DNA sequence: AGACAGGAAGCACTTCCTGGAG
DNA sequence: CTCCAGGAAGTGCTTCCTGTCT
């Protein structure tokens, strides 16, 4: 059995650069970035899936903001501003706020027809219940 | 003498990403993009310094646009549009258009005191004139 | 107080287009 | 024609602020 296919490795399952390159959507966007962090085993301490579908929660809001800023060269980035970005998604039907729960948002389920992966397949690949 | 791990190889003398990080100017901008290609030995075939100060020339506009498009994930990018972005630099005083010379522009923001380099030195680190 | 909704203004283009000069 | 100038509209935030709830 020479032809070995040991899947991927230890890198974000859905990296932002590739997603954005694939869709030719322009420079990387906030939701694409959060998607990368979420499909990456290591990032799991400051951002994770709540287990309920596409609902995710920013366990440590500032760590996520710090990286968002470091990624776009916006040193003064933080959650108060990062979140304004999310609120604009409410109309564009991309992400919605999970009312009543601190730091909790949910992608619209149509992300599944774009990614090709099911929230459950993604949960499995990583490790969440 | 092992401490001879001191190179000056084939990587841009001024990467756009690092320049942006150094200034914390946000996503890579077009003028930073062209700066990187101009300070990269391997790109002297489609874009290069004309030898007069910071005057540069797009010897192959389409290749520059293509590359520009690939950096920001905008596959439909062409010179027609890249040059529109350049024109918006006139009122911002970042670039001046050499009149009577196809595809020739000049950086006019004070690049020397921001990069620390000199038109001459950069000309030296490269083989231009 | 911090989380959160959304108005307002600004930034750096990207995309479309009229129009003028060589 | 192609280059080139610049108007006008739109995107995806970034930055700032009022106001509400909790």
């Amino acid at each position: 059995v020479r032809d070995r296919a040991d899947l991927n490795k230890d890198k974000p399952v859905i990296p932002a650069a590739a997603l954005a390159g694939y869709t030719g959507s322009g420079p990387i966007q906030l939701w694409q970035f959060l998607l990368e962090l979420l499909t990456d085993k290591s990032s799991q301490s400051f951002i994770s899936w709540t287990g309920d579908g596409w609902e995710f929660k920013l366990s440590d809001p500032d760590e996520v903001a710090r990286r968002w800023g470091k990624r776009k060269n916006k040193p003064k980035m933080n959650y108060e501003k990062l979140s304004r970005g999310l609120r604009y998604y409410y109309d564009k039907n991309i992400i919605h706020k999970t009312a009543g729960k601190r730091y909790v948002y949910r992608f619209v389920s149509d992300l599944q027809s774009l990614l090709g992966y099911t929230p459950e397949e993604l949960h499995a690949m990583l490790d969440v219940k």
